[PDB]
């Protein structure tokens, strides 16, 4: 259903009601990273309350239509938010409805970020651990800006 990227991310299917107590005892998630949160499906999963009551943020992102990936605001949001957690020690849980394409991008950004990887580097090694991982050229191209961002940041320093 999800598979453990790092000490800090986990990548899978949307997290049912049920599945609450595991991820959180278990993987020690107190964040989650929800992408498209769709109408047709939240009756599965839990609301923002429903996080908060077990102690897990959540952190709603979209992608912009059409692309499978946020804005490169967003991915950094993103990013940042898996940081803030990884910080505490703690697990975010990234998700979107399969678990293989959009949040497997969200995913890629944080390794490129992380590592200093190619995105080709950071997609190799998610499906390394997941299968299906499918990020398309659209999802690619902007995972290629996040990275160019990524090393003019790191120049700063």
């Amino acid at each position: 259903w999800y598979h453990r990227i790092d000490h800090t991310v986990l990548l899978g299917a949307l997290p049912l009601k049920n599945m609450t107590r595991r991820l959180v005892l278990d993987e020690n998630v107190r964040g989650v990273i929800t992408m498209n949160e769709e109408y047709e499906t939240r009756f599965l999963c839990n609301t923002s309350k429903e996080w908060k009551k077990a102690g897990v943020e959540q952190l709603r992102l979209s992608t912009v239509d059409m692309t499978g990936v946020p804005t490169l605001a967003n991915l950094h949001k993103g990013v940042q938010f898996a940081l803030k957690y990884q910080a505490l020690g703690q697990c975010v849980y990234v998700h979107c409805k399969a678990g293989r394409s959009r949040s497997a991008t969200m995913v890629a950004a944080y390794l490129i970020q992380v590592h200093n990887w190619s995105p080709e580097e950071a997609i190799e090694a998610i499906a390394k651990i997941r299968s299906h991982i499918s990020i398309r050229p659209s999802q690619l191209e902007v995972l290629k800006e996040f990275h160019k961002e990524i090393t003019a940041r790191a120049a700063k320093n």
